[PDB]
């Protein structure tokens, strides 16, 4: 399918433990596009002092489309030194690797694949 239905959790950053997907923008694309199809792929809702506080390259999800049964239509757009690479809608969140951290909520996406 050129979509998948996800259910994100979503983590507070000062929970969250593996705080990148990598060390370039090929590679957390790369990193963040296995991790959401393995399910082991977090949220992070971006405000005042959170991205400081997580590693460069970001991966954030953006809305793509403005709903299928709940699932907002989003895609990957990575961010490294204020360039990003790709084109996309408002930020829902940055992308981290997901290890057993509790979520304090779940964003439902349809991720473009």
């Amino acid at each position: 399918k050129t979509h998948v239905q996800l259910s994100l959790p979503v983590l507070q950053v000062r929970d969250v433990l593996v705080r990148g997907f990598g060390d370039s923008v090929e590679e957390v694309l790369s990193e963040a596009r296995q991790h959401l199809k393995d399910g082991t792929c977090g949220l992070v809702e971006v405000e005042k002092g959170v991205l400081p506080q997580l590693e460069q390259p970001y991966v954030f999800i953006k809305r793509s489309d403005a709903a299928p049964h709940g699932h907002v239509m989003v895609e990957l757009v990575a961010e490294l030194e204020g360039i990003q690479y790709g084109r996309s809608g408002e930020t829902l969140g940055v992308l981290v690797p997901h290890v057993g951290e509790i979520p304090v909520a779940y964003r439902k996406v349809l991720l473009r694949k």
